[PDB]
């Protein structure tokens, strides 16, 4: 999965 | 100062 | 922090 | 049943 | 996206 | 001033 | 990465 | 009749 | 099904 | 923006 | 849908 | 102060 | 849409 | 623009 | 059968 | 300092 | 798994 | 002075 | 952050 | 007499 | 752990 | 922290 802070660009 | 929502672990 | 499988049991 | 940690990936 | 102050024009 | 767009970083 | 059908066992 | 999991897309 | 990117346009 | 087509992982 | 820099002249 | 239409970012 | 003839079993 | 027949998938 | 304490992070 | 698992002796 | 003092950047 | 990061020893 | 005292102009 | 940047160390 | 009297600061 | 009185000036 994914973690606590995301951003794609 | 950074970009768009960012993992501080 | 951890992966998708964590089996501490 | 199963195991003490099942990640299902 | 876009961060501190911002000039192309 | 400065010209257009010069952010202190 | 699923796809129809997934009925976990 | 049907097995475990499975959906017809 | 499809995925996740569906825009035809 | 890129494509009306949008969809990650 | 048409991309970023398109201007029709 | 270019072109008819002008797109940034 | 599907195949006119179709059996599921 | 779009052509004369079109199934999608 | 264990560590007097533990912990894992 | 220190962390997190400290059964101590 | 940090120090008693971090200010993060 | 000093950044915050600042807890001691 | 900075020193205490600050200018760039 | 100087600039603005004036910290005092 | 550390001394009588500190000048934290 | 700057021992005895400093006529700043």
């Amino acid at each position: 999965g994914f973690g606590n802070g995301n951003g794609f660009g």
